[PDB]
């Protein structure tokens, strides 16, 4: 295992966003040309081990410990009917005080906010990426594609990452091997070298929500310099095309940065090797 392990994501210019929004709420339009620097991102999710290292090291109590609560998917015992607060739902305990993470230490971690991101990325001499970095490293060196690998969900009819099957909400099949969320180092590594980019846990990026983007060319750009929400990105083991198609690259889903629920997490960036 090197699961705090990081690829280079070499320099290039890019189309960010799509003029083919599927959810024009979302601010996925318009398409717009960014330029973004060689950077180096994580290839996995964080997982429970690599937090547990970092809770080891600092003692670091996450937002949803305080609080005493955080947001569980229905299914696997709030913005819909299918999330609850939890008491006691945690990264340790992620569907409540009488589950476990003892058997799944190689999946990612949950029930992360941002600010407990910020703190883990900033305690292992990295960062969170922006939402422009992210969407690069996700698109793996194609262009215009809808997912890291093309546009073919299935290409050759394999699984190439970990969301829902069935009728969500009330039936998932597992038919692409996990009901929840799957290890970090699952599925096959898009053309950079990342494993789960799209799918098993949201990722949070460091950039404030907006939905108003200019078509401007940009470098390195940041996002707006204010904001309620922090956007995350990538989709989750929960979404399907019938209500949640958002396990594009281009897709984009925001939260307030204190929030946390049971299918998001977060990976590191950052601008040279720790
Ligand atoms: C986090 O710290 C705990 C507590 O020290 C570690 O668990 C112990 O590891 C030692 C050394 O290998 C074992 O001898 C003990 O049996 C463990 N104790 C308990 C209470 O489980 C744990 O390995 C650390 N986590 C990580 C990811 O490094
Ligand atoms: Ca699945
Ligand atoms: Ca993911």
């Amino acid at each position: 295992l090197a699961h705090s392990k990081m690829v280079p994501i070499p320099a290039g210019v890019f189309t960010m966003g799509t003029d083919d929004p599927q959810i024009k709420q979302d601010g996925e339009a318009p398409a717009r040309r960014v330029t973004i620097d060689a950077f180096y991102m994580d290839a996995y999710e964080v997982s429970n081990t690599e937090f547990e290292k970092f809770v080891n090291s600092t003692g670091y109590l996450t937002e949803a410990e305080k609080f005493g609560d955080s947001f569980v998917f229905e299914g696997m015992l709030a913005a819909a009917p299918w999330w609850l607060p939890v008491k006691g739902a945690n990264w340790r305990h992620p569907e409540g005080p009488d589950s476990t993470i003892l058997h799944r230490p190689d999946h990612p971690v949950l029930h992360v906010s941002w600010n407990d991101a910020v703190a883990y990325c900033t305690w292992a001499g990295k960062r969170l990426p922006t939402e422009a970095e992210w969407e690069y490293s996700c698109r793996g060196g194609l262009h215009n594609r809808l997912f890291p690998w093309g546009n073919k969900l299935q290409p050759k009819g394999q699984h190439y990452a970990n969301i829902w099957q069935g009728e969500f909400p009330v039936t998932n099949t597992g038919e692409d091997g996990f009901q929840g969320t799957a290890p970090v180092d699952a599925f096959p590594p898009n053309g950079y070298g990342l494993y789960n980019i799209v799918g098993n846990a949201w990722e949070w990026t460091s950039d404030w929500w907006t939905v108003h983007h200019s078509v401007e060319e940009t470098l390195n750009p940041k996002g707006p310099p204010s904001g309620k929400d922090r956007v995350k990105k990538g989709g989750s083991y929960m979404c399907h095309r019938s209500y949640s198609y958002r396990y594009r690259c281009a897709a984009r889903s925001q939260n307030t940065p204190d929030s946390s629920a049971s299918n998001l997490g977060f990976r590191c960036a950052a601008d040279r090797l720790p």
